């Protein structure tokens, strides 16, 4: 069944809610974005109206065989009418097709759900400049004072320096990136681009990447692994094994791996620097794990929060223990007193 904080009261629509069989009352089922957490439940056989962006329902048809007269696409930061009811759909600063959804109630209650997001002051420019929120359905993933990481841009300028500095000492090392969902392309993009090479992968990622709309992506994506010196393996296959035995495939090309594994937060955070991060090391095998987020960090959040000043806030992450919830309500009190809403 169905939890409360999935349901958009005086509404007939549900968010993320697909794992629940038919949810009585649900009229239209909106997807904030394409990770198994959100999707799980949806298939080919699907037959309600799903709500999302269009690269999100790219994903649905070519991913998931949803069938194409149930995806219902919506451009962004655009005033859509869906059964009765104003909606705006907004770009969440998550993974690709990523976005946050406003809901202005018949009755005059405007409602925000950030699906998952990575919280900046440019939504401060947004549509929700333009009037009051009263209800937030907020991703909490980092509420706590102790995750802290660095800029997206100050881990990729570490991820690119990293990488060429490597390959220029040794011509003949191949660089690896860990991946297991979309999101963070970024990582294995930029590095790409320093060093003259298509991004190498499998069929079912390169598909995957060929629903995104990113400019110019066939000039940076392949599946011919030998025309490659940056390929793209499953995180499960970042380890000493698994990269040992990558390397025995590629016909001794290569002699040394350089690889990446981008992480949320881990609590080497909480005492290293990202300019003093260090590898792992194996022999001829370096694994960097990179504090790469695409989710607000406390600070980025706290800063949200005390800008849009809701007068209830429902968190959609780490609702399942006592302390956890706890916690998080006392952050909220504090926002609130020292903002003075
Ligand atoms: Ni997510």
């Amino acid at each position: 069944t169905c939890p409360f904080y999935k349901k958009i009261p005086g509404t007939g629509f549900t968010v993320d809610a697909f794992q629940y069989g038919v949810v009585e009352g649900c009229t239209a089922y909106f997807l904030t974005h394409f990770h198994s957490d959100h999707y799980a439940g949806l298939s080919k056989h699907f037959t309600f109206p799903v709500y999302c962006s269009e690269i999100t329902g790219n994903l649905l048809k070519n991913k998931l065989h949803v069938q194409e007269q149930y995806i219902h696409p919506l451009p962004l930061d655009t005033e859509c009418i869906v059964n009765g009811v104003k909606v705006v759909l907004l770009d969440a600063n998550h993974c690709p097709g990523a976005v946050m959804i406003l809901f202005y109630l018949p009755n005059g209650t405007v409602i925000l759900h950030t699906g998952d997001f990575r919280a900046d002051p440019s939504m401060e420019r947004s549509l929700l400049a333009d009037q009051k929120v009263h209800m937030l359905y907020l991703d909490t993933t980092y509420c706590s004072p102790e995750y802290t990481f660095p800029s997206q841009q100050e881990v990729i300028r570490f991820a690119i320096n990293t990488a060429f500095e490597a390959v220029t000492l040794n011509p003949h090392a191949l660089v690896v990136c860990g991946t297991y969902s979309i999101g963070k392309e970024k990582v294995f993009l930029a590095i790409a681009d320093v060093l003259g090479s298509k991004v190498g992968m499998s069929q079912e990622k390169y598909k995957t990447l060929q629903c995104l709309n990113i400019p110019e992506i066939n000039s940076l994506i392949t599946t011919d692994m030998c025309s490659s010196l940056v390929h793209l393996l499953p995180m499960m296959q970042i380890n000493f094994k698994g990269l040992q035995s990558h390397l025995k495939k590629c016909g001794g090309k290569y002699n040394q791996i350089l690889a990446f594994r981008p992480t949320g937060w881990t609590h080497s955070n909480k005492f290293t620097r990202i300019a003093d991060v260090i590898p792992q090391t194996k022999g001829n095998i370096s694994i960097y794990g990179i504090p790469y987020s695409e989710h607000s960090s406390y600070l980025e959040m706290k800063r949200f929060v005390q800008w849009l000043k809701p007068q209830k806030i429902i968190p959609t992450v780490n609702v399942g223990t006592w302390k956890s919830r706890s916690t998080m309500e006392k952050y909220f009190r504090e926002w609130k007193l020292e903002a003075g809403y």
